[PDB]
């Protein structure tokens, strides 16, 4: 049998948990591979919908119905039907802790129309809602209804719809997830098993990938041409452009001195001008990125959406200018009053910014250490922390952090970045990710975001985008640094069929949250 070695997520030890709603504690081979979506939107190719368990869908406006593919079975053998979909969406509406997106804010309810067809009722006008709906995991009703506790259910013997449901081998350091015996698309599948080794950080990953022990990965790799590519003719990669990375500052820091600094727009702009974004790219990412000098975080890949007058107005604040940063600090009134060379707050208080990035994410760790040095050059005191991801994440959810370095989801239009990074509704909820947790709130901004897909008028949507750009830019809510890359390494020793620059069928990454990985694995063939 052919075994495909993949690495979606760092772990110190595997805990057997295949619960699709528990994104913070499950294994990252659950979505897509155990639970196939209704539709995969191919985001690299204009969000072209690729139909899987649903064969079609139809909007109307307010209304949308999905037709279900008939003759699909679960891995046990039972039939896949429309009440599985209905069952699944009810669950999350009642337990909004399993809402990892904000889906409950859009869908008011769901109704079975027949054995292969389901209607979805909306809260507001949203031409983008089929994309949102595809995010919700569909689980089997003949199992999860018999389940007493979904919020804690670990689901160690999963019944799934996807290509790999069979747990063949499981240890704290290795598991192997094999083909669903009843898989509906089996004629299309040429890989027998997914092989998933425990790897805790980038250092551990590097030794393994360079030794040719991996097949499909998406980790940071330093000096990739000399370390990884040069080791074997079988060692390849392809890094299509990805999303924004930024320093995010906590507007609700509990320390008086740090709050005084972080909530000050002159201070955020001077922080931003202290940074040398191209040096960060050159050193921390070995060239693997593009400068992002948009105060709104938009990035150069959306030139067509950008209001260039706005971009030009605030670009000086997002360009390397150490002398300008020192002048702005002086003008704002951050004066050093205790002879240590670091500026103090207007109220006379000293402070040091603690900047966090996740443990093991060494490209971001190095970025933070570079920024620390650069900030010290303009008299801003900071130092780095590299906490375990869950600690890092919890600090942002609870608002106990000072500054955090983070990437963001990247979509075919600016909404994916702008909504996830700035919609204040995403700052409360216990299924919420880190991305909006600066705790800046602007009601006009939320309104513009909530209207982005409200009309089917392209010109108006463009005007809404320009308004969102204006607001974020003038308030320098975050400090955008660069636009990153979809890191992706593949090995042709054991498999062929890979997406790459000459075969760019979609986002090639193995991360959970990249639905296209289902379509990718269906293209792979054993050598
Ligand atoms: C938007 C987002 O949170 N994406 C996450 C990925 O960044 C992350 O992959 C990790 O990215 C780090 C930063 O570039 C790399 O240092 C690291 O090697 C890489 N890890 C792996 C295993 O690919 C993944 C996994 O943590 O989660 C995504 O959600
Ligand atoms: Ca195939
Ligand atoms: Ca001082
Ligand atoms: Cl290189
Ligand atoms: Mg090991």
């Amino acid at each position: 049998r052919s075994e495909l070695t993949i690495h979606p997520k760092e772990f110190t030890t595997f805990v057997r948990n295949f619960n699709p709603f528990l994104g913070a504690t499950n294994l990252h081979t659950t979505t897509d591979f155990i639970y196939e979506p209704l539709v995969v939107f191919n985001e690299m190719h204009g969000n072209t919908p690729v139909f899987r368990l649903a064969e079609n869908f139809q909007m109307s406006d307010m209304s949308v119905t999905f037709d279900i593919r008939k003759g699909v079975k679960w891995s046990d053998g039972e039939a896949f039907t429309a009440d599985d979909v209905v069952y699944s969406f009810n669950l999350v509406k009642e337990k909004p802790e399993l809402d990892q997106s904000g889906i409950n804010s859009w869908v008011t309810g769901v109704e079975k129309v027949n054995d292969y067809q389901v209607k979805f009722r909306l809260s507001e006008a949203n031409s983008n809602v089929p994309y949102e709906i595809a995010k919700v995991p569909v689980v089997p009703k003949h199992v999860w209804s018999k389940v007493k506790d979904p919020s804690t259910f670990t689901n160690e013997n999963p019944v799934g719809s996807g290509p790999f449901t069979v747990i063949d081998t499981f240890t704290p350091q290795l598991y192997i997830q094999c083909e669903n015996p009843n898989y509906w698309d089996a004629a299309n599948l040429d890989v027998d098993c997914l092989r998933v080794p425990q790897i805790a950080n980038n250092d551990q990953f590097l030794g393994k990938v360079v030794n040719g022990e991996m097949d499909w990965t998406s980790s940071f790799v330093p000096d990739i041409d000399r370390t990884y590519a040069a080791a074997s003719p079988k060692h390849h990669y392809w890094y299509p452009p990805a999303g924004t990375q930024a320093f995010v500052v906590n507007f609700k820091n509990p320390d008086a001195a740090k709050n005084e600094a972080l909530t000050n727009v002159d201070f955020r702009r001077a922080f931003s001008m202290a940074l040398d974004r191209q040096t960060i790219i050159d050193i921390a990412f070995y060239g693997g990125g593009t400068v992002n000098d948009f105060a709104s975080g938009l990035g150069y890949a959306f030139e067509a959406w950008s209001d260039e007058k706005t971009h030009d107005k605030f670009k000086a604040y997002n360009s390397y200018n150490a002398e300008g940063a020192k002048k702005l600090l002086a003008k704002a009134g951050f004066k050093d009053v205790n002879k240590d060379g670091f500026v103090d707050t207007p109220s006379g208080k000293s402070f040091e910014l603690l900047i966090q990035s996740p443990n093991g994410w060494t490209d971001f760790n190095n970025t933070v250490q570079l920024a620390v040095e650069q900030l010290a050059e303009v008299g801003i005191k900071a130092r780095a922390r590299t906490p375990d991801f869950s600690v890092y994440n919890q600090a942002m959810l609870e608002g106990t952090y000072d500054v955090a370095y983070t990437n963001y989801a990247h979509g075919a239009d600016p909404y994916t970045y702008w909504n996830s990074a700035y919609n204040s509704a995403l700052q409360s909820g216990d299924g919420m990710p880190r991305f909006a947790m600066h705790f800046y709130k602007n009601e006009k901004l939320d309104g513009l975001l909530n209207s982005f897909y409200k009309t089917a008028d392209k010109q108006e949507q463009l005007e809404i985008a320009h308004g969102i750009q204006q607001i974020i830019a003038q308030d320098q809510v975050t400090i955008p640094v660069l636009s990153g890359a979809y890191m992706y390494q593949y090995n042709t020793t054991r498999f062929t069929g890979w997406w790459n620059e000459e075969n760019p069928k979609g986002r090639p990454n193995i991360w959970a949250g990249i639905p296209e990985r289902l379509l990718h694995v269906l293209d792979l063939k054993p050598v």
